[PDB]
Order: C-alpha cells, then sequence, then structure tokens
C-alpha cells in the first residue's frame, strides 16, 4: 500500500485526511480510500492573520498523528498537500500580505516533517467545487463503464451533482447538457477516456458562518431582536465580529434576544438571495448563470449535519421540499426551553440551527430552483465507501495523477 495526506484548511477549521491504496492497482476508479483523519483544535489558518506563526503550530498534533498513521518506511514517499479554501480566499482579498505570511508559516511547519511535502495552495472556487464532484463520483464508482459484451448500458452512467456548504462559501457542481453562457462556470474533464461537461459555481460569503454573521447584521438593523433565535435565548453580540467580516461590508456590544418567529426568520433569510435580475437566459441568484439542475445530487458538509439535526433531534422527515420547509418552521418556532426539552446534548451552536436550516431550504428552492421532482434526487450524505466526502480526495487524486485521462 501507498499513502497520501491532504490538509483541508477551511475557514473555521483545519482537517487532516490520510488516504491509502494498493501500490499494484492505483489507477482503478474507487480504489483509493480514507485510512485515517484528524481534526485540528481551534480556528482555521486564516484566523491567525495577525499572529501567523500560530498557523503552522496549530498543525503539529495532527502531523504527530500522521507520523503514527503512516508506517515509518513510507513517510519519505508519501505526498503531503495543504489546500486552503474560502477563509484564505477572503483573507487574500482583504490582506494579501497577511495571507502570504500565513502560508509561509504553514509551509515552514510542513517542510520539516519527513513526508514528501508538495505545497500549501489556495484553491479557487472552481477547484473547490470540481474536486468535491470528483470525490463523490470516484468513491461511488460512477466512472465505470457498466454492462458487458454486447449489452452495454446506454447512455453513459449518470454522475452525482455535488453541493458543498462550508463555513465561508458554498459550491454547486453538476454534469449538464446545457450550453455555457458564462465561461467562469464551464468545466471540461477527461476521466478514463470520457468527456464530462460540468457546470460549477462557488458563492463566496454564502457559507454557514458568513450567512449567520450577515443574518445577525440584518436582524440588528431591521428588528433589534433575532427572529431566527429561540424565544428565551439571548446573548452579548460583539459588533467587531459582525462588521469586520468582508461579507457584511454594506451594513462595541449589544444585547440580542431570540423571538422564535419563523416567518420573520424566513424574511431575513430570503433577503440574502437577490433574484431581481438575470442577464443570462436563466440564473440561480445574484445574476449568476445556472442551467436547470438535473440528475442525482449529494449534499455534504454542513448540509448533512443540519439535516441530521432535523431528522434526529427534531424527529422530522425531510423527504420532500415541503417536509423540509415544514421542518424548518417547526424548528424556528421552538422556544429555548422546548429545544432543551428534546435533550439535544451540549451543542454550543443550538440557537443557530433554525437559521442554518432556513438558509438551506431557501438556498435550494429560491437560489438553485430545486422543486419537489428534482429535490427527490438529492441525498444528504457525509461519507461514501467509509471516506469523508469533500474536495480533499479529488484534489489529491489530481495532484498525484491517480486518475488516467485515458
Ligand atoms: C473532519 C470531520 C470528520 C467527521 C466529523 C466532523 N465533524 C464535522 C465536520 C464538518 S466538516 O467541516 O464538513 O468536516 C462539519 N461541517 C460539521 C461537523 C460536525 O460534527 C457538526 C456537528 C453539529 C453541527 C454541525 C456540524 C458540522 O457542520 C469532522
Ligand atoms: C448550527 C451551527 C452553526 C454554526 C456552526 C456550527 N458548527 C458546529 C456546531 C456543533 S454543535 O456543538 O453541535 O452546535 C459542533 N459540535 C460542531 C460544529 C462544526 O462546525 C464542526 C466542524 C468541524 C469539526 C467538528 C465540528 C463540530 O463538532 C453549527
Amino acid at each position: 500500500l501507498k499513502y497520501g495526506i491532504v490538509l483541508d484548511a477551511g475557514s473555521s477549521h483545519t482537517s487532516m485526511f490520510v488516504y491509502k491504496w494498493p501500490a499494484d492497482k492505483e489507477n482503478d476508479t474507487g480504489i483509493v480510500g480514507q485510512h485515517s483523519s484528524c481534526d485540528v483544535q481551534g480556528g482555521g489558518i486564516s484566523s491567525y492573520a495577525n499572529d501567523p506563526s500560530k498557523a503552522g503550530q496549530s498543525l503539529v498534533r495532527c502531523l504527530e498523528q500522521a507520523l503514527r498513521d503512516v508506517p515509518r518506511d513510507r513517510h519519505a514517499s508519501t505526498p503531503l498537500y495543504l489546500g486552503a479554501t474560502a477563509g484564505m480566499r477572503l483573507l487574500n482579498l482583504t490582506s494579501p500580505e497577511a495571507t502570504a505570511r500565513v502560508l509561509e508559516a504553514v509551509t515552514q511547519t510542513l517542510t520539516q516533517y519527513p513526508f514528501d511535502f508538495r505545497g500549501a495552495r489556495i484553491l479557487s472556487g472552481q477547484d473547490e467545487g470540481v474536486f468535491g464532484w470528483v470525490t463523490a463520483n470516484y468513491l461511488l464508482e460512477n466512472f465505470i463503464k457498466y454492462g458487458w459484451v454486447g449489452r452495454w448500458i446506454r447512455p453513459r452512467k449518470g454522475t452525482l451533482g455535488a453541493m458543498d456548504l462550508g463555513g465561508a462559501s458554498t459550491q454547486i457542481t453538476f454534469e449538464t447538457t446545457s450550453p455555457s453562457e458564462d465561461p467562469g462556470n464551464e468545466v471540461h474533464l477527461r476521466l478514463y477516456g470520457q468527456h464530462y461537461r460540468v457546470y460549477t459555481h462557488s458563492f463566496l460569503c454564502y457559507g454557514r458562518d458568513q450567512i449567520l454573521l450577515r443574518l445577525l447584521a440584518s436582524a440588528l438593523q431591521i428588528h433589534r431582536f433575532h427572529p431566527c433565535w429561540p424565544k428565551g435565548y439571548s446573548t452579548q453580540v460583539l459588533l467587531q465580529e459582525v462588521y469586520q467580516s468582508p461579507c457584511t461590508m454594506g451594513q462595541a456590544i449589544v444585547s440580542l434576544s431570540g423571538t422564535s418567529n419563523a416567518t420573520l426568520c424566513r424574511d431575513l433569510v430570503s433577503r440574502l438571495f437577490n433574484i431581481s435580475s438575470c442577464p443570462f437566459s436563466q440564473c440561480s441568484f445574484n445574476g449568476v448563470f445556472q442551467p436547470p439542475v438535473a440528475g442525482n445530487f449529494i449534499a455534504f458538509s454542513a448540509f448533512y449535519y443540519t439535516v441530521d439535526f432535523l431528522t434526529t433531534v427534531m424527529g422530522l422527515p425531510v423527504g420532500t421540499l415541503k417536509q423540509l420547509e415544514e421542518a424548518t418552521e417547526i424548528t424556528c418556532n421552538q422556544t429555548w426551553t422546548e429545544l432543551q426539552a428534546r435533550v439535544p446534548g451540549q451543542k454550543t451552536r443550538l440557537a443557530d440551527y433554525c437559521a442554518v436550516a432556513m438558509f438551506i431550504h431557501q438556498l435550494l428552492s429560491r437560489g438553485y430552483h430545486f422543486d419537489e421532482r428534482s429535490f427527490r434526487e438529492v441525498v444528504f450524505q457525509k461519507k461514501a465507501a467509509d471516506t469523508a466526502v469533500g474536495w480533499a480526495l479529488g484534489y489529491m487524486l489530481n495532484l498525484t495523477n491517480l486518475i488516467p485521462a485515458d
């Protein structure tokens, strides 16, 4: 066996994945798998914008684990990559000098481990979307030519669309037969001798944590209470946090209480999605071109954990867009004490499930224009073939050249 390590440096958390695969048949689809993982304590690497040495340091404990997870005599030969995403893209736009110091610091730390360190890079929004789509379809074996002599399956095996909700952006990516009307959104992949025409778009500032900060700025402007927070919940909002984000530009402490108002929560949320103009033949939102969604989809990262809160803790079905919608209202309408009565556990972000759940439902119906028919093909899943679904694997597979173009 051979191994490979990806550090996924997301906006509010760094994650380490160690993959494993047989040396003797490494170019087969679905072959590479997750061997182990590690979660870094504390915030994402961009959080150390003002103390960049701490960013390299935050990675030590997990690096120590990778030394135990990867057998000694293969350290030398095992590639190590760090890919950073929207938090670092944001930090790049507000402070490119701090961004480069952060990446130098992490580079510092990584290059002294005995792995074949190949670089710390910021993924574009296209890469992020595209690599999650690769990951899903690789692990679920959709690049296989199905059938046998001469009863081949016709047409080609359909692929899975991917929706990825991270902390500072969200991505949608799917195979499409519609003409491209924007080349920024056009993707062409060559995988195992096949051509895949793919749409992808990353919405910056539309990740779960940035959505919550924008909701908090608008709740403060319009209401001076938070309709998405539960009645009997209140906190000290630090205006520094709210208004320092590049995502709220265009909006020190204030007490703020929840009111469990689903309709007004839905009003705040729906304001995130500008649908008033479209210079293309069709749009998702904010004037962005998007062809009609089609095929099966997998929705992962924070889509999964929020839906699992609804189905598990709230005990509600989310099989249809409408059950999804009713699940969000019922959650938003709970008081703080009603939430606690369901014995949900020590969830530090319990007050925000309603907002995130409402954001997801708006994003899918008002933003991406799923309806009942097309949402029937969405599954909420975080793992496939015991591997975390995200952009990490497809990234490593592309840098390591494990997928043949032919
Ligand atoms: C790396 C890893 C592996 C297994 C579980 C987790 N926990 C999580 C990992 C992610 S991740 O950023 O998509 O990885 C994530 N987005 C979440 C979690 C969570 O555990 C989680 C728990 C409760 C509410 C929301 C989340 C959540 O959004 C993280
Ligand atoms: C609702 C909401 C809003 C903003 C961020 C989160 N993220 C989280 C919320 C919880 S919670 O304590 O169960 O509330 C939580 N346990 C986690 C997360 C996470 O985001 C997370 C990310 C990566 C690894 C682990 C976690 C995680 O354990 C959840």
